[PDB]
């Protein structure tokens, strides 16, 4: 009798999409303990490794505890999928909330970065490296004030090949080792990126910037950095000198974590100091753009799978619609609709025939549908689409509204400009499609203008 994960979790709902896959919040059918659930897909992620060595990687993991990593519980394997089952936390990316004080100084940042070192140093000891690490993957334990840091994502580097899709990797040029890029790399690599995070905790910049993505990695691999902006008058020798020792180019010259945790700074500024307002107002915006980037992405994203499964599913139903009617009953939808899944193999949120049934009769429950008497399949397959796109069309409004920190209610040619630098869309091109919305426009787009210029990016 091998485990089987839906016959111990059902999925209550998605808590978002990272690194590898869709996270799930599911609940134990016994106990009802709350876990997040990764679930990768080994049709859209490729295995590094053979399974002996991600078993023993597994195995090691569940066994390891600290208060700063991510707490691995359980690991399934199906035909098509990984289950990765952890602890559930609540608080949200680091930056987030930082955008959200009044105040920040030294001795925050400090803290912050304390917490990653100590959970760095502690997985190295065990000789697990991150390699990926970023601001994406420290999440904040609860929504509490005080809430710990806990570490995401330690391991899978090492037996998951990362997506080369840019709605995935965007953000992870600006963080990633120079040795990285060229292929012999160790631990050392997590020390680096540690040090860009806290260069960006205290100056709101990124050390190695640029237009794009590519402009950004020939700095890194360059490795030149400077503390020239008027923001680093505001800090301590102390920390630029912990930052210049772990954005040491060459790793064998560069601090250990644990050495890092023992420095001057670390020790000074987390005992019981200025506010740093240019380095926070500097951090929300970089924050803003960087999501404003990656929702444009998920919304082209989301509207070429709406055509892809519209299609699909049209096409599913006029096959299973015997009659010639237009009319299919429950039981059909639903057989058609996991026939899709079948097909697919895309829906986290549907990890299993009850997750479908249920969903089938959300989209009834929707239309004016008699649900007992059977139902004309082209109004189904409308309602049913959209309530996909709609998570991804009401996000692209809020980081849009949350990128206009102004009010304005429009975004400036020079702010698109960055906007599809980081999204790494052609310049020529995107200049080309503003050409084509507003053929009299004044270098400024609204909201309804900006949805339809990415329209028009993905084919539409
Ligand atoms: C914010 C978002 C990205 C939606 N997210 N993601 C997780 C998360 C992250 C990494 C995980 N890794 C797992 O296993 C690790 C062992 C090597 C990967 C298992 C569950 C995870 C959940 C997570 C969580 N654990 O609460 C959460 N809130």
């Amino acid at each position: 009798s091998t485990a089987i994960f839906s016959d111990r979790y059902k999925g209550q709902r998605v808590l978002g999409k990272g690194s590898f896959g869709e996270v799930i919040l599911c609940k134990d059918k016994i106990t009802g303990q709350e876990c997040a659930v990764k679930v990768i897909s080994k049709r859209q992620v490729k295995q590094k490794t053979d399974k002996e060595s991600l078993l023993r990687e597994v195995q090691l993991l569940k066994q390891l505890d600290h208060p700063n990593i991510m707490k691995l519980y359980e690991f399934f394997e199906d035909k098509g999928y990984f289950y990765l089952v952890g602890e559930v936390y609540t608080g949200g990316e680091l930056f987030d909330e930082i955008i959200s004080r009044k105040r920040f100084s030294e001795v925050d940042a400090a803290r912050i970065i304390r917490q990653v070192l100590s959970g760095i140093t502690y997985m190295h000891k065990n000789k697990i490296v991150h390699r990926d690490l970023k601001p994406e993957n420290l999440l904040l334990e609860s929504k509490s004030k005080d809430a710990n840091i806990r570490i995401i994502d330690f391991g899978l580097s090492t037996h998951f090949e990362a997506s080369k899709k840019m709605k995935d990797k965007i953000g992870t040029a600006y963080y990633i080792a120079p040795e990285v890029l060229h292929g012999t790399y160790d631990e050392k690599c997590d020390v680096w990126s540690t040090g860009v995070i806290l260069y960006i905790l205290l100056s709101g910049c990124p050390p190695f910037n640029g237009a794009n993505e590519y402009d950004i990695l020939k700095k890194v691999e360059k490795g030149k950095y400077t503390f020239e902006l008027p923001q680093w008058k505001k800090v301590s020798e102390s920390a630029k000198d912990l930052i210049r020792k772990m954005l040491t180019y060459v790793p064998s010259m560069r601090i250990s974590a644990r050495d890092a945790l023992d420095h001057e700074w670390i020790q000074t500024y987390t005992k019981e100091v200025p506010s740093l307002d240019n380095a926070i107002l500097n951090i929300r915006q970089f924050q803003g753009t960087q999501k404003l980037a990656q929702a444009a992405l998920l919304y082209m994203g989301s509207k070429l799978t709406s055509q892809d499964e519209t299609k699909e599913l049209t096409a599913i139903f006029h096959k299973m619609d015997k009659n010639g009617d237009g009319q299919l009953d429950r039981a059909e939808l639903i057989e058609g609709y996991k026939e899709l899944m079948r097909m697919k193999g895309q829906d986290a949120s549907m990890l299993d025939a009850s997750a479908v049934e249920h969903e089938v009769d959300q989209v009834l429950d929707a239309v004016d549908f008699d649900k007992n008497g059977y139902i004309e399949y082209s109004e189904f397959v409308t309602v049913a689409m959209d309530r996909k796109t709609l998570l991804s069309r009401e996000r692209l409004e809020r980081a849009f509204r949350m990128f206009d920190s102004d009010n304005s209610g429009k975004i400036s040619s020079t702010e698109l400009a960055t906007i599809f630098g980081v999204s790494d869309v052609d310049s020529e091109t995107w200049k080309s499609v503003l050409s084509e919305v507003d053929k009299n426009n004044d270098g400024e787009v609204d909201f309804d203008e900006f949805q339809q210029m990415l329209l028009k990016l993905c084919g539409n």
